[PDB]
């Protein structure tokens, strides 16, 4: 028992990470193979981060302009091409510590774990979701460019994140691993907003599923509803619409636990016109929306990786 | 910026967690160099565990009535011990991924990262801390037993914690890695119940200066206090008195920010005579108290591993 955030393990990404040098720039890379993997603007000085041509930086670059270090290891570079926002460097050395891997494009809702990197070394480790205005809530600082997102599954590490820019709100943004960004943005220093952002629906569901599972029942309520009434009372709470196939990925934990979705959706639907009247729910006082079905089913039954 | 709990990535404890085997009780165990450390209660059946006597226990054992697995690979057994309530297992393998590490004892207030385990493989990880009624509020199910708690500095893992069992109230009590408790607890299936637990203080103040470097600054009022009349309110609240090592701890912050450690606990003092008024602080309705001045620190200004 207990429930908690738990990011995935973080070891085989760890050992991806390395140091990428152009100039006085430095930011971190993803080595994979004999491939390292990190965002364009590691070619730009200050000056030309307000409105880069990237193209036109990366011409005048030769494999020779960019330090790449494993450790106390210089790799060499042997190639260099870009892919939208990503930079792809070839070295003639290939990651001893590569792990099976895949590239994933993730959909608003879904969370992932980032591991924190500067200069090439990890920082700490967090869970995040990416929010449905397609920013992450982090923590990041200068420097922490090209760390990146990632589930596991079993022993195949899925990347679907690589961390370009902060917004002004505290918030961040960043790219897919072939370079493309999540939301409209562009990685230019340049005035640029995220739009409203709305509750994970599915996700508060299935905390409130962990919840049961842990013993904290209090805000069962004796009723059902329909789909179509839940959501509109959701909407005017600025939660996502529940959608048929969010009922069913909530299947696993309805059958578990005995809880029909939609009896837990008309809980969940008094909890929001009425509050919680100070209590909390596995120890929180507002509703949580960062852990998926998924996540609830890993945590409660103790999947390995 | 953003803040959020991070736990130190994962990876030179996930080189080290092995399967520890006897009988038919499986748990995790940790491998540095060529020693496994292991709960003692592997060698209990069922129905030992509600009065065992682990010597007896042990006494009936030989080196290969222990299945250790690292991978795909098994372990030879060449020596046992017990040292309180941790087992030895002297292997004839050093383990080649053995990070730079001591055991150390931490005090309550002081948090660490779980990586928590299962048949010796990684589940997930976490951040904690050691409650002042020394209880870890944890996230751990059946098999979690002999999952490590750590810091790192540098190069050098500090290993603190290693789990044994879950109290009633859903909250997790282990040893450190020469097998003594934390807390008046011991490893046997009999009724036992935490001390009341109290809000860490100096984390709570720690968590605001993390606020003001996040620019959440709402809460900051005019005045100042006496560390004595902070502490008579302090104490009606159920807060750990503020001590002058605890303020001493917190000068970096308080030089950082430019805001007197005194001055923050007048600010504290009135949000809990006030109360937060439906506002959040760093996006919670509720004090955090899980970030010691030291997980500030290094958050905030990207300390790398
Ligand atoms: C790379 N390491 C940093 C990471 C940022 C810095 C503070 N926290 C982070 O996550 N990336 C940048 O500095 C990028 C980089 C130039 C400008 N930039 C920004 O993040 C800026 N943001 C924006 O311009 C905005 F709002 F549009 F997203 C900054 C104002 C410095 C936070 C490039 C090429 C975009
Ligand atoms: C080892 N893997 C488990 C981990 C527990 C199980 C559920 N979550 C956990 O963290 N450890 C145990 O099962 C230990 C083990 C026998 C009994 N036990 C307990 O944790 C029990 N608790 C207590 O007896 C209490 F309350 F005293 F702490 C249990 C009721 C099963 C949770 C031994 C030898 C203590």
């Amino acid at each position: 028992s207990g429930f908690r955030k738990m990011a995935f393990p973080s070891g085989k990404v760890e050992g991806c990470m390395v140091q990428v040098t152009c100039g006085t720039t430095t930011l971190n890379g993803l080595w994979l193979d004999d491939v390292v993997y990190c965002p364009r603007h590691v070619i730009c000085t200050s000056e030309d981060m307000f409105n880069p041509n990237y193209e036109d930086l990366l011409i005048r670059k030769s494999n020779h302009n960019f330090l790449v270090q494993a450790g106390n290891v210089q790799l060499r570079v042997i190639g260099h091409s870009m892919q939208n926002c990503v930079l792809k460097l070839k070295v003639d050395t290939a990651n001893p510590k590569t792990p099976k891997y895949k590239f994933v494009r993730i959909q608003p809702g879904q969370t992932f774990s980032v591991l924190a990197c500067y200069n090439g070394s990890p920082s700490g480790v967090y869970q995040c979701a990416m929010r449905p205005n397609f920013t992450i809530k982090g923590s990041f600082l200068n420097g922490s460019c090209g760390s990146v997102g990632f589930n596991i599954d079993y022993d195949c590490v899925s990347f679907c994140y690589m961390h370009h820019m902060e917004l002004p709100t505290g918030v961040h943004v960043g790219t897919d691993l072939e370079g493309n960004f999540y939301g409209p943005f562009v990685d230019r220093q340049t005035a640029q907003a995220a739009g409203t952002d709305t509750t994970i629906t599915v996700n508060v569901l299935a905390w409130l599923y962990a919840a049961v599972i842990n013993g904290d029942r209090w805000f069962l309520n004796r009723f059902t509803t329909t789909l179509n009434d839940f959501n509109l009372v959701a909407m005017k709470y600025n939660y996502e619409p529940l959608t048929q196939d969010h009922v069913d990925i909530l299947g696993p934990l309805s059958a578990q636990t005995g809880i029909a979705v939609l009896d837990m959706c008309a809980s969940l639907k008094e909890l929001l016109q009425n509050g919680m009247n100070g209590r909390t729910i596995l120890g929180s006082a507002l509703l949580e929306d960062e852990f998926t079905p998924f996540d609830v089913v890993r945590q409660c039954s103790g999947v390995t990786f």
